[PDB]
């Protein structure tokens, strides 16, 4: 068993990576195997002179922080969004165009970035007078909430894994980390998208061809809208995994969708049960959100993205077939 | 000495109230005493049905959670606070909702609420476990909202308990938005857009609510950095307090061997040159602005700042 979850592992770099196969195999720990296999395969350990007993450590209990009991927000979502920036930053347009620091950033960021969600949205958490909601002012509520985990976990024991950064470094991560998991808002996605937009349509590139980025607000920026494409990237992914993330995701929300309903509420977009229509919905998420922003990130690192695009506009014509 | 306090509650409409006076006559209650009288002065316990014991109850624990081994950010600054916006809300030349006067004082109320007399860039650079639920954003003001608005859920607290559904969602957001632009980082941005704001200013007039929320902010800011434009003999005590907690502050970050912040190292310390700049660049900058918008009702309160500037530089 160890021998197939080492030979799936060697997927990493691949769009459409085994990752619910890779769950069963490592024993429900994806987050914790693949956040290793990517730290291996980037050099992240020996770069920043993070012990690997506390790198395991951390992931576990950052792993543990997730909600095994919620059906789309876990550990297995986590773990894919960090395996989706893996592969985004290293696309041929921004090759050398991030350092090692941005890099384990983004990286990190993806890892908590859903860490401790309770599988009910922002407007839930406020509308019903949550003591999340309550902490944080009705303001990015879970998005906070990911952040204050994911980093008090490093205070845990042996679970520093930034113990060796310089205080400047500690400072610049930290201030990165907050600016990218902060931009998975959903609702920051369409001024997200426009400012992407503007940076395409006056983007820049070197000599080499890759992004031209040189001011941190581009920089970023840049990240930023790469860990949001990746949470949003279920639909550019193969079918089967796309439809078993959709699966999870419905659940979810009908199950929102019933307290909202024996509260009294209105019921939140797609979380009726009674009123559901699954396959529309995909196509007006594909057309109105995933597409613009994966069509967006496509010309930013054109051609890079081809394939991820015609993959989700494939799955679009497939969702419409059935309707 | 129930009987001085009484009188001294009489200016509650003017600039320049004896808050440290009503301060000692209510037994250290001048937030509560001050908030009751501003409410009773606008029958507000009546147009939004407040019962009087749950709004004493409630102001009570709020001032409670002022410290009051803090020497300026304490209860007495926050009554200080309240009625300095009080009277800026009286203004002639202003428009505002009774909703939007209550979101005002109320924020106005609770903007400090639970400070512990040290700074965000302190709080940050020190990781605290306030800048570490909050992400090193505004980790003060988020954190007296949270404080102001969990205050209302103890026994015989919620006084907004008969507000409609909407009206508390309303209020909710512009507190929030009111406290959150009381962040001193926040203070060059809203500055920028009470000048845009004035450059545009038509009067009989605030059409959308981000022109009025906007006024709100920078009304509630206003009255934040007011103490350079009260009375001296006021001016000078507020001084003296705030001066007493920044090199406190000081202190700890020399201890730590942190930066000092500007004007807390007691040992090459200047408060009059401080003030001359503290008003120069942030304190007259603002109220010019705000006294152009309201033109000509804040003269005589801008007159008060320039006369404190004026022999603040003397003592030099
Ligand atoms: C307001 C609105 C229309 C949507 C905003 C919104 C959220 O706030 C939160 C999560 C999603 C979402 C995420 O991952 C999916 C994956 C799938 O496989 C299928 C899916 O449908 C979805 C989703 O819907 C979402 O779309
Ligand atoms: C420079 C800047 C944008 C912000 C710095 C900054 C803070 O962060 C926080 C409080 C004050 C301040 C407040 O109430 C005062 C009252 C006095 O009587 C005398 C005073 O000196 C001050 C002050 O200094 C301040 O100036
Ligand atoms: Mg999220
Ligand atoms: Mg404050
Ligand atoms: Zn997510
Ligand atoms: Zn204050």
């Amino acid at each position: 068993q160890e021998d197939v979850l080492a030979k799936e592992l060697e997927d990493v770099n691949k769009w459409g990576l085994h990752v619910f196969r890779i769950a069963e195999l490592s024993g429900n720990r994806p987050l914790t195997v693949i956040m290793h296999t990517i730290f291996q395969e980037r050099d992240l350990l020996k770069t920043f002179k993070i012990p690997v007993d506390t790198l395991i450590t951390y992931l576990m209990t950052l792993e543990d922080h997730y909600h095994a009991d919620v059906a789309y927000h876990n550990n297995i979502h986590a773990a894919d969004v960090v395996q989706s920036t893996h592969v985004l930053l290293s696309t041929p347009a921004l090759e050398a165009v991030f350092t090692d620091l941005e890099i384990l950033a983004a990286i990190f960021a993806s890892a908590i970035h859903d860490v401790d969600h309770p599988g009910v949205s922002n407007q839930f958490l406020i509308n019903t007078n949550s003591e999340l909601a309550l902490m944080y002012n009705d303001s990015s509520v879970l998005e906070n909430h990911h952040l204050a985990v994911g980093f008090k976990l490093l205070q845990e024991e042996n679970c520093d894994i930034f113990q060796n950064l310089t205080k400047k470094q500690r400072q610049s991560l930290r201030k990165m980390v907050i600016d990218i998991v902060l931009a998975t808002d959903m609702s920051k996605h369409m001024n997200l998208l426009a400012d992407l937009k503007t940076m395409v349509e006056t983007k820049k590139v070197t000599s080499s061809g890759v992004l031209l980025l040189d001011n941190y607000s581009d920089r970023i920026q840049v990240l930023q809208n790469m860990v949001h494409c990746a949470d949003l990237s279920n639909p550019t992914k193969p079918l089967q995994l796309y439809r078993q993330w959709t699966d999870r995701i419905m659940e979810e929300f009908f199950r929102q969708g019933d307290r909202e309903r024996e509260r009294g509420m209105e019921i939140s977009p797609m979380c009726d049960k009674h009123n559901a229509s699954v396959e529309k919905s995909q196509v007006g998420f594909i057309d109105y959100i995933v597409h613009p922003l994966w069509e967006t990130w496509a010309d930013l690192v054109h051609p890079d993205a081809q394939d991820i695009l015609d993959t989700l506009e494939d799955n679009r014509e497939w969702y419409q077939s059935t309707i």
